[PDB]
Parts: C-alpha cells; sequence; structure tokens
C-alpha cells in the first residue's frame, strides 16, 4: 500500500515532531477529512486528546490549557465552517501572544476548488491574525517531504516561546483512503528538543539622569505568565512606588512599595507633577490612569517582553523590547539618591484609601459587595478567572493585599469564551471562574468540557440581567429612550436550568448576606449565582468612586 | 522514469489545453525552474513563442499582443521577482479588463519557504488585482491531478471571455529534474473548444418616460474591443447626438449625429441643459465633460458590458450590465418622437468647431500643431497607439473624421509599458506609436521586440524634455521655486542613441513646418523625434482651449 | 484655507518625524497627488531628496543607499501603477532585511474605488513582503490626526533598525487642493530620538556535549551590514576551521584559520566526516556546500541575526536569533580541548588551493578571468558590487585575501535593479559594479541616476551575449535545440550607444591581455566592456572546477 503508508509516515512525523518542541495536550473537534492526524493524536501515547464538538470553544479551551500549563497546545478540525469557528480564538491569541497551534485539514491539492461544496479557501485563511502559515505538501514515498515536517517546524518552533510567540496555522490536504495504519507505532516517538533560551541587558547610561530624579513611578500592567520577582528587588532598594494592576501578580507579595489603590485616588482628584514613569508589560486597566498618561509631561518608558509593541495609551520617550526581569537587573547601579519623602507620600495615601475601601465594604450591598466576599472567600496560593467588562473593574478597585493569582482573556477584550478559557486552566490549576451573565450565556456551549470530563471550577454568576458596564456611558442619559433595547439587553434567562444541563450544583443568592456566611465547598463543581441590579449597583459604584475625595484635600 | 512521463503528460496537456481555450502566442522569460513549460510552448506546432528579458516589458507586450489579436495570451517566468516585475501590467489589466493569462512557475510544495533565497510566496501573490488565483498540484501519473488541468480551466474560462474578463493567475510548482520528453508530440493537442454565447435584453417599460424627453445624450467612452454598430442605428432612428470619446472607435464613421469637439466646447464655456445622459463605456478622457456629470441634474443612465462596475465620476441613476449592441437594440422596437431641432442645435455646434479646429491647425507651431499633422499623416484603415499624458488629451481634440482606429492603455492611465503595449498591437496591426519622452524613457527596454524580431513600427516621438502635463497645474504658479525639480523633471536625452542601439532608422525635426512636407512611409522602423517647449505648449494650448468660446455665445 | 493649514500640518509634522527616527534621504517620484508631502521633503531643510521617473529602478536606487549609509530611506510616489512598479525592490527588501521605507499616495476615500480611472486597491497592497502597514486618516483639524503619527511612528520605528528589520509601507490620502502652505517652515523640525540598544547572551552550557568534539566546522554566510570581529577570536581559541562567504566580510583579512577555497574543493571531490557545524548568517553561495549540509549527519547550529527566521538548506538541530558576536562571546566560558589535527588538515588545503587558483589565473583568457583580474585591479578598502548569475559564482572562487569589500543582492537573487542598487551605494561608498550583460540590459534605465547627479562609479560588463550560467544547467545537453532560444537569449546589443546615452565613457576590451595591461580608475566614470564566449567559459570553467583534485586524497 504506497499511499497509506506515506499518509501513515507523514501524520505519525508530524505529531511527534509536535510533541519534540512542547506539545502534550491537543483538542480535536469530529470530522471526515481530520481522520488521519486525529487518529495519530490518539495512538501517540504521550499526546493528551480533547474532543470537542464546537470548534469555537473548543479554540477557547486550548487557549485555556496554554495558560494553565504554559505549553503550545494543538487544535484540529475539518475542512470548511470548521475552521472558520477558530477565528475568535485566534484573535484573542493574537493580542495576548498565545502559542496555539491551528491545523485545518483539506482536500487534496489536485481536488481543491473554492465554491464547491464545503470548500473554502483554506490557504491562509488565518493571514490576518498568525504570524506563520504553511500548506503541506502531499504525503509522498519521498524523503524531500517527510523533511518538510523537520524543516517546517524548526521555523514554526520561533512562535512558540518567547517574544515571537502567538497563533500559527498548518494546512493539511489528505487523500483518500484516510485511515492511516495503526501498526506503525515505531513512527510514534516521543524525542525533545533542546530550546534556545536567551538573557538580554541594556546599558542605561543615558537614562541614568532621568532614573535618579526624585518622584518616579514604575507602572506594571498585565503580566500573566511572566516573572516579575526583579521589579520588587529594584524597587525596595530605589525606594520607587509600583502602581501594580491585578493582573501584575504583585499585589500577593504585600510589599510596602506597592500602590493598589491608584484607580480610585485618579478617580477622586488625585494630581501629582512626576518625573519619569516606567510602563512595564501590557497596558493598565483602569481608564482614569491610562488618561493621566496622555497627560503628563513625565519622561516615559515603556518596557515590554514581545515583539510588534503597542505604545497604548501614548508614544513613550522608548520602547525597550526585553523582559522586566532583565531590564531591572541592567538598572541596579550603588547611587546616592534620596525619594523617601516620595515613597512615604503614596505609602500613607495607600493607607488612608486601603481603609476607605474597607469602610465602603462594610456597608455596601451592591455586586461590589459580591465581588468583595468571593475575594476573602478564595483560598491563598488559588486562582481567580475574571470575565471582561465590570468585574475586572471590579477586582482592580478590591484585590488588596490576598496571595491569590487572577488570569484573564485582557487582549481583545471580548465577552466570548470566558468559559471554555477558564475550563482549560482549571484542568492545571486550581481555579474558580467570575462571570457576567451575558458572556455567561456567549460561551455556554463551553460547560461541555466540565460535564464530560468532570473538570473542577466552580463558577460564580453575577447575573443583573443585561449588560451592566453601560450604565456608566453618556447614552445612558442623551439616549434614555432607546437605552434599555441596545445596551440593557436582558435575557431572563433561568440559569438553574443551565446547571441541570450540564450537571453543575446550583444556589441562587439574592443578598451579600446569605453570601457571606456561606461556604464555597470543592465537593462537586457548582454553580453560585449572585442576583444584582444595575441601577442599584451604578449607585452604590458612585459612591465607592469618589470615597477618597475627601482624604486627597485633607492630605494635600 | 515515471517523473518525466508525469511530468511531460501534466505540462503537455496543460498547453494544449490553453490552445482549446483561445492561446494561440506566450510570451515566455528566461530561467531555470519555468523549463518544463517553456519547452512546452516551444515544442507545441501551434503556440508561438515570444522570448523577453525584461518580465515588467514582456507582461505588456503580452497587453498589446491580445489587443491587438483580440485573443488571450500568456506569460511564463520563473521563481522570485520575476513573478513580481508582472505586477504594473497586470494592474492594467485590472481595470481595462485584459484576458491576462499569468503562469508563475514555483518550487515544489515539499521545498517552500517564504525567506529562503530567491524565496517569496507566490500563491495568491496577485490577489489584489485578479479574479482567478490557483496553485497547481506536483505531476502525478494518477488521472486526478491531469483532469484539474480540464477541471480548473472550465473554471478559469470564464474570466477569459465576455463580462468577466480579466487577468488569471496559475501558480506551478514544478520538481527537478524539469527537461520533458520531447519525442512525445502525441500529448500536444490541437482542440478547439466551444464556447457559450450569450445575447441579453432589458425591460424598458420604466425608462421610457425619461428617454421620450427631447433633450438626449449618448456619451460613449472607451469602446476599445467593443462593437458599437447599434449605437449609430440608434442616434440615427432617434436623432440623437453622441459624445464620441476617441477611444469610442465612433469617429471613424463620419456619422451626421457623432459630435468630436465636446471637450473643447465645455472648455470654452457650454451651459446648455440636458434632460438625460446615456454613459455607455468606461469614462471618458475629457476631465471637463466628467465634472458637468458632477453638476448636470439630468437623469443618468450607465451602461458597461463588464462585471464590477465603477460608475466614475459619479453614481448614475441606474447602472445597467449589458453590451452597448444589446442594449440599444432593446429600445429600438419603439415609437419616435420629434426632437430634430435639439439634435440641429448640436451638429451646429459641431460643424463650426471644427471650422474654428481647421483654422488652429494651420496657425499652430507647438506640440498640438504636430500631433495634427500626424493624424493627417496618417494613411487610412491604419491604427495609431496614443500615450497617457498629453499626447491622449491632444487625441480628444484633435482627431475628427479621419478614417483611422486608436488604441491606448486607458486603464491605470500609467506611463509604464507603453512601448511593449504598443509593438503587441503591432504585431497584428498597422500601427504607429504617439508617446512623449519620458514614457519613451519608462518602457525602452521593451524596443528589444523590434529589434530581434523584425516589428514594423514607425515612432513618433514628442520630446518637451520633462512632464508637460504638470503645467496646467495649479503647482506651476504656487510652488514655482520647486517646479521644475519636482514635476518638470527632464532627462536631457539624446534619443538619437537609443535609435542606433534598437537599430531604428532616426530622424529629428525642430520646426511643424519640416514635418509637414515630410513622409512617414519608410522601408524600415523609424524614429521621428519632433522637439517642443512645454512652456511654449502650454501657451498655445490655452487659446486652443478658449478658442470656441465667441462661437458659442452666437448660438 | 482650513483644509490648507491642516494638509500642511499633516505632511510637515510626517516629514520631521522621519527625520527624528533617522531618515535623511528620500526618492521622489514625479505624480500629481504626492505633491504635498513631496513639497514638505524638498522644504525640509535636513533631508535631501532625489527625483526618479523610474519606480522600479527608483525603489532598487534606494536600496543602494540603505546599503551604503546603513540608515532608513523613503520612497515616495503618486497613486496607480506607480506603486506597482515598486514591489521587485520590495521583494527583495523582504528576504535581505532592508529597512525601505514605502509611501503611496492615495486619493481621498470619496474617490477610492478599484475600477475607477487610475485607481487600484493601495491599502495593504504590499501585505505579501512588508512587516508594517498603515492606512493614514484624511487631514484635519483635530489634533488627533497629528497624534497618529507620533503614535505610529514609534510602533513603525521597531521595523527600522534591529532584527526586525524590513520593508514597511504607508499609504497617505491626500485630498485637493493639494499645495502646501510652504511658508510654516516652524514644522519643519530636526529632532533626533534616542534608539534602544541591547545585548544578548546565551547559555553554552547546553551545547557542551556538542561543542567539546573536535571536528567542528564554522561556516559563515552573508553577513554584509553585520559586525564579524568576534567569529575570529573565538575561531583563535578554539582551532576551528572558518569556511567564510565573500559576502561574509571575513576573506579581507588573513586569519589563518579562514577558508576561502571549500566551493573548488567539494567540486572536486572533497569528503569529510563533521561533528558539528555552526552557521552563521544567510545561505552560503557555493551549491556544493549546501548540499553536503543536506547530507550529513553532523549536529547542525543555526545563528542569525534577525527574525522570521528561515533554515535552508536543511532543519537544524537548534537555532538561534542573535548576533554572531553576542552568541561567540558567551560561547567563549567554554574550556578548549584538542582538535589541533583537525585544523591543520584544512589549514594545508587551503594553502595549496590558493597556489593553484595563482597558477590557473595566469593561465586563464576566459571570463573567469577578467574577474580575477579585476579583483587584483581594486584598489584596497574599496569596494565591489557584484551582480547574480555567474559574476558571484566566480568571486566565490577567485575572492582570497584582498583586502576589499563585496556586496550584492543575495536576498532575492534577481538580475533586476542591479545597476540601481551599485548606484545607490556609490553615493556613500567607492565601488566598481561588475554585471553580465543580460542583468546590465534589465536595469538599464537606473543609469539616469548617473547622467543626471553625476555619481561616480565605473561598471566591469561582461559581455557574452546570452545568458552564460545556462550553460552549466541540465538542459544544455538535453533539450540542445531549443537551447539558444530558451536560454541563451542572445540580445546582439552594442552597449556602446547606452554608454554615449547616460553620458559614459566606454572602453571594449577582447583579451585579457589587453585588460591586464590597462589602467581602470579614471576621472570620468566608465563602462568597460569585456567581450567574451559562453562555450568557451563553460570550458575553461571545468578545468577550473577540477583545478583541487590533484590535494584530494584522504577523506576528513
Ligand atoms: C465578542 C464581544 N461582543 C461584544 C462585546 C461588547 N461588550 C463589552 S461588555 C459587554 C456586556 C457584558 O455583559 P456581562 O457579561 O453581563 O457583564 P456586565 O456588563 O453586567 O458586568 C459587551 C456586549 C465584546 N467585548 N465582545
Ligand atoms: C508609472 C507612472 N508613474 C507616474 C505617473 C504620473 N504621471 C502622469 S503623466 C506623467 C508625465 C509623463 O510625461 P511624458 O510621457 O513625457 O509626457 P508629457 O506630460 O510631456 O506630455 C507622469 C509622471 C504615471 N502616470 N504612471
Ligand atoms: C528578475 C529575474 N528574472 C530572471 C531570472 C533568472 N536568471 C537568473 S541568472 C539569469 C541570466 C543572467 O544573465 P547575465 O546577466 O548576462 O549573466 P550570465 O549568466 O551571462 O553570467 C537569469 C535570466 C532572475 N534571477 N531574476
Ligand atoms: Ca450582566
Ligand atoms: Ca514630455
Ligand atoms: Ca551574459
Ligand atoms: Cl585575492
Ligand atoms: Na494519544
Ligand atoms: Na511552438
Ligand atoms: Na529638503
Amino acid at each position: 500500500g504506497n499511499h497509506k503508508a506515506a499518509l501513515t509516515k507523514q501524520v505519525f512525523t508530524f505529531a511527534s515532531e509536535l510533541y519534540a518542541y512542547g506539545v502534550r495536550e491537543v483538542v480535536i473537534s469530529p470530522g471526515s477529512r481530520s481522520t488521519p492526524l486525529a487518529l495519530a493524536f490518539e495512538a501517540h501515547p504521550n499526546i493528551k486528546t480533547w474532543i470537542h464538538p464546537d470548534e469555537r470553544s473548543a479554540a477557547f479551551f486550548a487557549v485555556g490549557l496554554i495558560k494553565g500549563s504554559e505549553r503550545p497546545v494543538a487544535i484540529l478540525c475539518t475542512s470548511g465552517t470548521a475552521a472558520a469557528n477558530y477565528t475568535p480564538a485566534i484573535a484573542e491569541s493574537q493580542i495576548s501572544r498565545i502559542p496555539l497551534i491551528v491545523l485545518t485539514s483539506d482536500r487534496p491539492h489536485e481536488l481543491r476548488s473554492v465554491g464547491a461544496p464545503q470548500a473554502i479557501n483554506q490557504v491562509n485563511m488565518f493571514n490576518n491574525y498568525v504570524s506563520y502559515e504553511f500548506d503541506m505538501p502531499i504525503a509522498d514515498d519521498s524523503k524531500e517531504t517527510i523533511n518538510a515536517i523537520y524543516y517546517q517546524m524548526q521555523i514554526a518552533s520561533q512562535y512558540l516561546y518567547g517574544p515571537h510567540k502567538g497563533p500559527i496555522h498548518f494546512n493539511l490536504p489528505f487523500r483518500d483512503p484516510l485511515t492511516p495504519d495503526l501498526n506503525a507505532t515505531e513512527l510514534l516517538t516521543s524525542e525533545m528538543k533542546i530550546l534556545p533560551h536567551y538573557q538580554k541587558s541594556i546599558d542605561a547610561s543615558a537614562l541614568r539622569h532621568i532614573l535618579n530624579k526624585k518622584k518616579g513611578l514604575i507602572i506594571v500592567g498585565d503580566m500573566q505568565h511572566q516573572e516579575v520577582d526583579q521589579i520588587l528587588t529594584y524597587s525596595t532598594i530605589y525606594d520607587l512606588p509600583i502602581l501594580a494592576d491585578p493582573l501584575s501578580h504583585l499585589r500577593k507579595f504585600d510589599h510596602p512599595n506597592v500602590i493598589c489603590t491608584y484607580d480610585l485616588l485618579f478617580r477622586s482628584g488625585l494630581d501629582l507633577n512626576v518625573d519619569f514613569v516606567i510602563r512595564v508589560g501590557k497596558p493598565v486597566i483602569s481608564k482614569k490612569l491610562n488618561q493621566w498618561l496622555k497627560k503628563t509631561d513625565a519622561f516615559q518608558i515603556l518596557v515590554q517582553n514581545n515583539d510588534k509593541i503597542d505604545v497604548f495609551p501614548i508614544a513613550p520617550d522608548i520602547s525597550y523590547e526585553i523582559s522586566a526581569n532583565d531590564f531591572f537587573r541592567s538598572l541596579m547601579e550603588d547611587t546616592t539618591i534620596n525619594r523617601v519623602s516620595w515613597l512615604e507620600k503614596w505609602q500613607c495615601l495607600e493607607k488612608k484609601g486601603r481603609k476607605e475601601i474597607k469602610c465602603y465594604l462594610e456597608q455596601a450591598t451592591d455586586e461590589s459587595a459580591f465581588v468583595g466576599e468571593l475575594i476573602k472567600k478564595t483560598s491563598e496560593k488559588d486562582a481567580l478567572f475574571i470575565s471582561n467588562s465590570m468585574p475586572i473593574r471590579d477586582v482592580d478597585n478590591l484585590l488588596l493585599n490576598k496571595n491569590i493569582d487572577v488570569y484573564a482573556n485582557r487582549g481583545a477584550n471580548g465577552i466570548d469564551g470566558i468559559v471554555s478559557t477558564a475550563l482549560g486552566m482549571a484542568v492545571h490549576k486550581r481555579i474558580t471562574l467570575l462571570i457576567g451573565d451575558l458572556s455567561f450565556y456567549h460561551d455556554m456551549n463551553g460547560l461541555l468540557m466540565s460535564k464530560l470530563n468532570n473538570i473542577q471550577m466552580n463558577i460564580v454568576l453575577l447575573n443583573n440581567d443585561g449588560g451592566g458596564i453601560f450604565s456608566y456611558l453618556p447614552q445612558k442619559e442623551s439616549a434614555t429612550d432607546y437605552f434599555e433595547r441596545l445596551f440593557g439587553t436582558p435575557t431572563g434567562l433561568d440559569f438553574e436550568y443551565t446547571a441541570k444541563l450540564y450537571q453543575f450544583d446550583f444556589k441562587r443568592f439574592n443578598s451579600v448576606s446569605e453570601f457571606k456566611n456561606a461556604t464555597l465547598l470543592s465537593e462537586t463543581s457548582t454553580i453560585y449565582e449572585l442576583i444584582t441590579n444595575r441601577e442599584d449597583n451604578f449607585k452604590q459604584h458612585q459612591i465607592l468612586y469618589q470615597k477618597l475625595s475627601e482624604m486627597i484635600h485633607d492630605t494635600l
């Protein structure tokens, strides 16, 4: 069997070469044309498989496995609309730099024709998002077509780790008959390639005249899956305040120089002249702080550990493509700069601000109170996955010194795929998901992975019956007559039926009090639905956004 | 063994199928990777080859071969930047709807990699301009890789004829070794395909209220390689004036209803009220007429025999995708109205305007005087290829009732590849090329085909040492300190040396008096360089542009 | 009016910010729609313009200015097929990593429509080649239209200098009226931005198990515009032979470990067993050495100082993105071993090989002898620009220890734009061009830059009236009847007329004896045409390709 041999050799060598570069699990979607490679993944004894019927949720689930395992994961689907369902997670992968390996199976080269049944053009179909894309040769007996696997995987490997990391696309034409020879297990190897690892440094001589000024600020944004330890060391030696995003992983250390309440301080009118700012990582969540960067005259230095850097919210004076740890290690040099006065001011504001939050949280009965209680209930060394919209903004204002991790899909900021991404992380981590009802409806299909494979994850569902974030927009007042139809968008759905469909336990609370004396338990994966009111949430959030306004004028 | 026989079969079949759908000649550029299909065309007894070392001029030479033969023509190049040089003529073919078949050879799929030596991405590299692009499978002995030719040639044929006409692209990977079995001549077939022929008609009931209004106008723009006879029939029966562009192929008939001086008329301040206009073809050359279309309140009907209709310069009231003949034929079987005084008003403007042009052409000493003489010197039933920039504007104003044809690359309006396109038509037609010096410089490499292949074609070279069209720009006054350097851009080239290099005879005229008593009949192809001055040309053109202002006010 | 001020503020700020990021030259092509930006470049007192009517040659001319100045250069053209003529130089810039800045002028959105007169789609029209593309907004009075220039310029700057270097695209729509206010000279500023610099390092310990083996080779390909000195330092300490390409810039040092005759050695039948190879830079010219790399089972390391690494001709076992100097200074932490015998075998072969080459050049009378004599004549510390096809193969075989630099277009290996690229380099460096007749005809229009602006550059034209390189192909014997028509392609042109047209001096040599006893350097730029015969060249080259056979007796 000349064809069966070549197809088996190609498909089994490809799966092993994916293993050789770090792939340990794949998410497969059912289909006919994907048969040869699907069987290779299942037969390979060191590649775990996950079968997912929904291609959209499957790709977001794989994004979750990548964020949880810190390894590249591959997805495999058949030809046609299946591949088109990958685009949302591929788009989030592009911005968030997720090493997602997209494999689309195709008809053989001689049979392809755009416009035929189930025949879209798949070659370079993700060109808008990926940095690597290749159309595999058809399998034959020659040595050159096998070496293409080694040749192309070596090129592709530069996009799976380091700063060039991002989604890649292999298009794989397969000729009938499709089923390979399952006896050739000798071609299912488990070798391990040596991966290149670098270390960077910069000469900061021309920068010491800035860094030696007194009123300096370190601003750390999204830093999931990066190391941040040397940021704390530089801050301790040089007395520099750190404004730390929730996704910076820096608030859990309880560092005496970490400022967590900056979004409330700036919202309430904090206005200080600062000499320089060191923006590290992806942008922060705080709308008000990002707007302050577009107004300050401070010297701006941006530090980001990826290629294709974007300088949101404003072009800095210099942009460094380097890891935060390597950057701050180049900056350590004995100097006699006293800025204790500058640091003691920020340490003092943060003290009073942390106190005012605790006073608001004692009298709060709104959605923000529910979020504060979940923060209190989360065990140390555990993790929260926070959905987009308001949950991630409440975490910013409310997470202070708890030793926990928070994760999010803060790349494209979509409300899609949150369930699937959280579940993928729960495969490897102890995580609890916090989500609004619109995102929960968006990726309801994602719960199938919990039902079929018993992935342990509780879900804290905030149900204010629509889009709450829009209450804080000007259209609530300038388009009152159309607000609830265009922006409210209530579903009115009974999510207790969702729990029974996907075999979650269900509990509903109508006040923070019942939530306070309850206990989240890992006996089974359960959905806790907390009922809030969007109008009530807006009123109470307004109270919170101006709580610090008195201390600012008082400290002045 | 099998490889040579599989490669021969695929490549000889592909060449034979191209013949079956209309291809009779190809323009090959040298290279190694293009070996198998290059030898196929040369071996095929009914496919003529042209070998051109400059891929840019080669693609424009193919465009000319298409325009002169009215049959699709293929170009073949090797992998790499050879394919990238095709892009200018591919972009011109997208707008002008030229059925140019673009064949790029590639390395085999298993060896492909963007960034390797001589390795750009050729798959869908012309996606920005073509309506059909295919990456062929590597040659096999199986029937399905051979049937892919029959399958994709049938799909690609819809872009070679009719309204979907335009450029198409095949990327052909070839595996080493690349030489085919030249003795397998049985696979070099010469079948001829039967092809669909349609006729269209529209329901004109909801257009009769417009068409029965008196003050109507038929505006015919670019109609190259299209049939226009029923336009004259409808105009005769219904007393409608025809504002005929030079490229409409209508001015040569000396029809009593064809107005040739509309551009000067509208330049001189014509401001008649019009009930409706029927715009047929691609946009006209006249900037002033296209501005008037953005101002008139007339009912606008657009008629174009091609898909992807663009509606320059303004969206009409209705757009019909139909040939001109099939459009006017569907309106002919109707009753008639009396609009004779409207037709005669226009006929009187044309008679006096033509009399004023004859007067101007006796005094003038500028570039437009040279152009008018060439029209007079052109033998009847012969053709002219007009460059872009000023020459196409001067033909618009000066070509009246002469029985000649005029062609031009009026899609992208590029100054590139003019020489090669003109020579391409010259293989099939009696053609004289009129061209400015900068465009002559641009495609000087295109002259190689005249030397190597003995293409009889004379060249009238209008040399004013720079870009004369920019004299009529507001920058000539508003940016005078920088004008000559930025817009003038003289070369100072002695084009007699170009004539010697490419084995052209040469003659240089400094005045229109010498050119008038000269003769363009030549034993060998020859280059006539006519020396003019850009400022002198600007000043005399402004008199020409305003000449009809007094006669217009006397109507 | 208001439009004239907003337009002026846009183009004057755009041109200044280009200067701020390093642009000093711009090559403008005439057109109407380009008027605003064209006058801005002319009016700017510290940007020099070149005016070129042929966009194809113009873009290759800019490539040469980038190579000569080692700065980014911008090109500007009007709408339509003018931009399409840029494609070949952009393709070469993609592979060779040339920071070519492509500026295409476009109609405003109200007149943007594919199919309209002179209206091709220009936005992302270079998606196939460039690393950055942007469609500028139409100028208006808002500050954000200006701020987009500062924002986008910082992003685009990362593609102009480092390992991410490559062609970038700006499409700029301009609305009538087009003339800017030339009295607003205050907006044409000459600030200079600070640009980041890094130093990388790898952990040599991961390669330890390989680099302690004795039969190791360093193979250095195209390294032009790169630092190369630490390769010599590393090879000296560790006794490693260096096979050096002409474009490696390493042959001009007479380093005891540099091998320049490897190609002839392989052609002459050299067989060798290698423990490891370290491939540095872009691929080597030698077909034999690249074919050998596909057959050896040595451990292979690839090191390139650019992103988007391709691994031609075979997949290495590991590949590093790092400069050669940073890589080898990292390998300098290892202790040495004993491979002195291995080095001696290579040093002895190179000694006899150089004597055999010198012997050949005394006897040869073909195209080869002309090239060998041109190298001898060239002044030291001057430079050659070598065309593709045979001249670059002959320089590989004949260039030994002459103290000169060699440059070429070795990305896409096209025969287009060679003349213009050398001329661009001659503006910043002392260079003589060596080019075959078919490539000379291909870029004949590029000589306009020499007539108009009086660039000093001699041209050595190897005229054999056809494609000489195809003599060495299997087609010469397999399809001999069609060879002259399809591969020879004689033009029969008398290039004395080309010299008169572009105001060059002309001298024609029919014998190597005439050429050896002549003087080339002169006050005026000269075209030296050396008539040779393709058939005799093939035969004499056969003797050269076997001139080193009597030195090879045993496998290395
Ligand atoms: C895929 C996608 N569609 C739409 C949006 C726009 N969007 C942002 S927030 C939001 C509503 C989120 O509602 P919910 O999850 O209930 O949270 P809440 O606003 O109540 O906190 C929408 C539709 C988006 N970000 N992503
Ligand atoms: C490829 C290309 N580049 C630029 C232009 C812009 N352009 C239009 S007309 C013109 C000048 C051409 O001058 P020439 O052919 O000498 O004729 P003249 O204006 O003197 O009549 C130019 C550069 C173009 N049309 N095509
Ligand atoms: C743009 C382009 N077209 C075609 C080729 C294919 N090609 C490579 S070398 C060559 C011949 C070059 O001839 P010439 O400059 O006279 O050099 P010779 O072979 O005689 O040394 C050709 C056509 C190419 N590399 N690039
Ligand atoms: Ca909600
Ligand atoms: Ca001119
Ligand atoms: Ca030659
Ligand atoms: Cl030497
Ligand atoms: Na498995
Ligand atoms: Na033939
Ligand atoms: Na200037």
